[PDB]
DNA sequence: ATTATGACGCT
DNA sequence: AGCGTCAT
């Protein structure tokens, strides 16, 4: 009892931007603000593919992966913004630069781990300790947490007919219970972490004009889950004590890393649907079905416990460019293949050169991946070679050299390629 | 014809 | 080294 770890050692948050690519386009074009809007790529086929959707547009049922022509059927007044196109492919530079704006603000507060173009984990354990020392015995006011939800509250016994009324009542219950006394209560630490995350979210909105949501908990999985509970423009605190009720009706697929085959297996092999049901199995039983690492992870995670560290990494480990060639457009000639490789290499060269100037590093390996027609896998084949010069002509020529014997017969290229992907990796200081 | 592209585990 | 999974 006295010796059972409860996964309450850290304070971790996950900050994720709300409808991020849309906000980027709305900041730039004020006519799009506060309107049902989506961002699309490649307008020629079915009006383009939607990759981001404003919350006003979601209310009509518009979603990612939907065709714009189809989205317009659900939402006639839907406004659209097109992703920039360069060299015949989508160019996501505008969103990467916007991402940098936000990541640089978050880094001021604590160590972060970039997790995607629009989210990062934050390890607030040290910052909370410092803040706790800064205010001795200072009780925490509700005004310090104007956009925070406490998951699981309010509980027990009219302002609650509306959502802000629920939020405030739950926050009051939580704050009324908190003992400022006792610098080591995990709940107190989370609360101070939440205050700091309000400050962080305020700074991002002030300095970039972008709104975001956040989750604060004791580990990355719970912080990520918490982030999505009250999006948009709100933050949610998930305490250790909230986990049994929260996990009791939480579908297994909603937990990070369980959204694929492993999660399906868990459900299928154990005959359960919710994360909390995992507690009735022994660690050995879970290890026997899903392996040593997965079994141990599951046994601790269904109890709200996870030890994956927030890595101190702001910069991407790899830099890559890819393009799909669906259906009839699959590449069928040598020349075609070489031209598209050159287009990808030119974009890559730009991004690498910038990376070298900004971050004092150079990539040393080039990985080329291709997908052949009829193959469902992301990558049909991967090959690599040395990246010794940031030269687009050398890179595209070397990439062709490494995959040219994949061609069964021809001038002609077969089987046709439905994807080309160039990735620069193995960075070293410069 | 659900795209562009990341991190990282397994062998 | 090369492939498979899970992810936004
Ligand atoms: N499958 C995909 N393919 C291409 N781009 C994608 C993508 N999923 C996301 N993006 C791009 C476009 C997105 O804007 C961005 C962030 O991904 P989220 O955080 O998953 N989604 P958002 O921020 O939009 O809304 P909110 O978080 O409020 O739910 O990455
Ligand atoms: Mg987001
Ligand atoms: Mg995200």
């Amino acid at each position: 009892g006295p010796h059972m770890a409860t996964g309450q050692d850290r304070v971790v948050a996950l900050v994720d931007m709300d409808c991020f690519f849309v906000q980027v386009e709305q900041r730039q074009n004020p006519h799009l603000r506060n309107k049902p809007c989506a961002v699309v790529q490649y307008k020629s086929w079915k009006g383009g593919g939607i990759i981001a959707v404003s919350y006003e547009a979601r209310a009509f049922g518009v979603t990612r992966s939907m065709w714009a022509d189809d989205a317009k059927k659900l939402c006639p007044d839907l406004l659209l913004a097109q992703v920039r196109e360069s060299r015949g492919k989508a160019n996501l530079t505008k969103y990467r630069e916007a991402s940098v704006e936000v990541m640089e603000i978050m880094s001021r507060f604590a160590v972060i781990e970039r997790a995607s173009i629009d989210e990062a984990y934050v390890d607030l354990t040290s910052a909370v300790q410092e803040r706790l020392q800064k205010l001795q015995g200072q009780p925490i006011s509700a005004d310090l947490l104007p956009s925070t939800y406490i998951e699981g509250l309010p509980q027990g016994p009219e302002e609650t007919v509306q959502k802000e009324g629920m939020r405030k009542q739950g926050l009051f219950q939580w704050l009324d219970s908190l003992q400022i006394d006792n610098l080591t209560s995990p709940d107190l630490q989370l609360t101070v972490g939440a205050v700091i995350v309000e400050e962080m979210r305020a700074a991002i909105e002030r300095e970039t004009g972008f709104q975001c949501s956040a989750g604060i908990s004791h580990n990355k999985v719970l912080a990520k889950l918490a982030c999505g509970l009250n999006k948009p423009n709100r933050q949610t605190l998930v305490s250790h004590g909230s986990v049994p009720q929260l996990f009791s009706q939480m579908p297994i697929r909603k937990i990070r890393s369980l959204g694929g085959k492993l999660g399906a297996s868990v459900i299928e092999i154990l005959g359960i649907e919710y994360m909390g049901e995992l507690t009735q199995f022994t660690e050995s039983q879970l290890q026997s079905h899903f392996g040593e690492k997965n079994g141990s992870w599951l046994y601790a995670m269904c109890r709200g416990i996870e030890h994956d560290p927030v890595k101190p990494r702001q910069l991407p480990k790899t830099i890559g460019c890819s393009k799909n060639f669906p259906g009839k457009t699959a590449l069928a000639t040598r020349e075609q293949v070489q031209w598209w490789l050159l287009q990808l290499a030119q974009e890559l060269e730009e991004r690498l050169t910038k990376d070298r100037n900004d971050n004092d590093r150079v990539a040393t390996q080039l990985v080329v991946s291709i997908r052949v027609q009829g193959d469902k896998r992301l990558s049909s084949l991967r090959r690599c070679c040395a990246l010794t010069r940031y030269d687009a002509h050398k890179m595209s020529h070397d990439a062709f050299t490494v995959i040219k014997n994949c061609n069964t017969s021809g001038t002609e290229w077969s089987p046709p390629l439905t994807m080309l992907f160039l990735c620069a990796t193995k960075f070293s200081a410069s």
